[PDB]
Formats: C-alpha cells, structure tokens, sequence
C-alpha cells in the first residue's frame, strides 16, 4: 500500500497538506482504479503558465497575449486597460460576497467582449505572440501531457481566459494532444469581424457546475471517469469539477505564490494539496507514474 513517506515529491517542505492520511488513501484510490477511470481538469494561466520565470521576465495571460497582437484599433489596449483598472480590484476583493463578484465579473466579460468586436482579426497574430510563450510553461510540462495522452487520460483546459490564446500556446508547445480539449471564451467571427465571444461567458467565479455539468458536451468524453485530478492558482478553481456528478475521488492541487502566508490558510482548507512556488508539474506527474506503474504490473 502506497505511505506518503515514501513518495519522494510528496514530503519536500513545499508541499503542504492539511490532512495528509486523505491524500494518502486518495492517491491510493486513484492507483486501485487505474488509468481507465482518471481525468484531469486543469486552470491554464499561471497552472500551465509559469507563476515565476527562471530569468525573470514577465508572463502574460490569455487576454495579455492577445492584448499585445499588433492589427488592433488604436483604441483598444488603453480601453481594455481601463476596463481592467475598474474591474481587477473588484475580482480581488477580500470582503465582497461571491454573488456580489459575480455581478461585476459578468459586467466586466460583457464589456470586454462589446470592445472586442466590428474589426476583423487573423489568428496569426495571436500565434506569432504565443509562440514567445511556449518557454514559459511549468517545467515537464511536455511530459505531463505525454503522460496523458500515453495513459488516455482525458485532460480538460478550463479557463476563463481567452481561448484562442490558451489554444495557440498548447498547440505550439506541442502539447495539445487529441485527448486535450478547452473550455474557454473564444472569439466569435461573423461576416469577416470580430463579434465578442461565443456563449457561453466563463469568468472567474463560475467555473463550475454551471458551465460544467452532465448536460455539457464535454461530458460524453468523461462520464465513465470518476477520479479527477483539479489543478489551479486561484481558490475559483477548486470546483471545477463539481459539475461531474457522479465523481467518487477528486484530487485538488493548488499552485499558490502570490502573498503566501495571508493566503495559506484559505488555501490549505481549499485544496487537498498546496504547493508553495513550485514552478514544476512534478507533483502531478508522480500520482500519474504510481497510477501507471499498478497499470503495467495488471497487464
Ligand atoms: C475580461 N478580462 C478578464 N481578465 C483577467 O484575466 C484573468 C485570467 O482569466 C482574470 O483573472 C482577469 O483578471 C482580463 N485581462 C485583460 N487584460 N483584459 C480583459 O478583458 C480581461
Ligand atoms: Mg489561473
């Protein structure tokens, strides 16, 4: 029976846990199960994405790329700035009620989408920006999603970002395997334009079981997969997975990094395991390997 003591990843001092025995029979539940019943729900800005560079430059999101493509209005960066001033503070807001949020998140997607509309826009552009990006992704990132693909595990990139983004820099970083799929907000075109984006709006507080839910085509592709693994960087992606009714295991993984100590406790109550500026998917890669290594010895 597998003991965390002799997981090696698992007991380095960035690694915390606020109930180690569950995580230890939840991984031993996945390892019972095997690869046939897992799937991954994973968050791609600042999960896949690097929350610290090893040579210190700055990593965009999914809307900062596509913010930074070159055959936008004049107008539009500063606006979307704008927008962003209003909003970004109300996102954060330590006191203000989910409901509350949710309101403003609505409001602040709405208004993106209005600016993000009536000029056309070629794909490339995003492209050409993704592709400075591919580098920035968390170390063994390539061999997290071979691992995925080589086991079949269906992998889902639930973001509330902008997809056609999230896509480029899969797709570039030769990762976005025939068993990875997104759920994001991607850029609407009608008659040659740019027309917002197509519904459904997923923002920040609402990737859940609203969006996520056994009447969403994903659900076809993962109905038969009761232990999921969720992994993200912010506490709104705890329940990605929450739609999938008839779950029986689910792993939560938390990448966190900004402000620390003020936020370790929310974190460590939110997630099963927090990881504490681990710029690798290390962790998630060794509950993959004892899957596979039960797997290989039932064959
Ligand atoms: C509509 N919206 C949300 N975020 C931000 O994207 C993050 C990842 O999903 C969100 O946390 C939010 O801060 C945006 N950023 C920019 N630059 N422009 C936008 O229109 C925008
Ligand atoms: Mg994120």
């Amino acid at each position: 029976r597998l003991r965390l003591q002799d997981i090696p990843a698992l007991t380095q001092d960035h690694c915390r846990m606020r109930d180690p025995a569950e995580v230890e029979r939840i991984i031993n539940e996945f390892v019972i199960g095997g690869p046939e019943r897992m799937q991954i729900v994973s968050d791609f800005d600042y999960t896949i994405t690097k929350q610290r560079t090893e040579d210190g430059g700055a990593v965009p999101s999914s809307f900062g790329i596509f913010n930074a493509c070159q055959s936008l209005p004049e107008n539009f960066k500063a606006e979307t700035d704008k927008l962003y001033h209003k909003y970004r503070p109300i996102e954060i807001d330590p006191h203000m009620p989910i409901a509350e949020k949710v309101q403003y998140m609505i409001e602040w997607w709405t208004k993106s989408g209005e600016l993000t509309s009536g000029f056309p826009f070629d794909q490339s552009e995003i492209d050409q920006i993704a592709s400075k990006y591919t580098h920035a992704l968390r170390d063994r990132t390539h061999e997290f999603f071979a691992d995925l693909q080589r086991l079949g595990i269906p992998t889902l990139v639930f973001s509330a970002g902008l997809g056609n983004s999230v896509v480029s820099v899969l797709r570039q970083a030769n990762v976005l395997h025939p068993n990875v799929k997104v759920v994001s907000n991607f850029l609407q075109f009608r008659d040659g334009l740019l027309d917002g984006f197509q519904q459904p709006m997923i923002h920040t507080f609402n990737k859940n079981e609203t969006v996520l839910n056994e009447t969403s085509e994903y659900y076809d592709l993962v109905h038969t997969r009761d232990h999921i693994i969720v992994m993200g960087d912010s506490i709104g992606d705890a329940d990605m997975a929450s739609g999938v009714p008839a779950s029986s295991h689910i792993m939560k993984i938390g990448f966190l990094f900004d402000h620390v100590e003020a936020n370790m406790k929310k974190y460590m109550d939110t997630f099963d395991i927090v990881l504490v500026d681990d710029q690798t998917m290390d962790v998630p890669r060794t509950l993959l390997s004892l899957i596979e290594k039960q797997h290989k010895l039932n064959l």
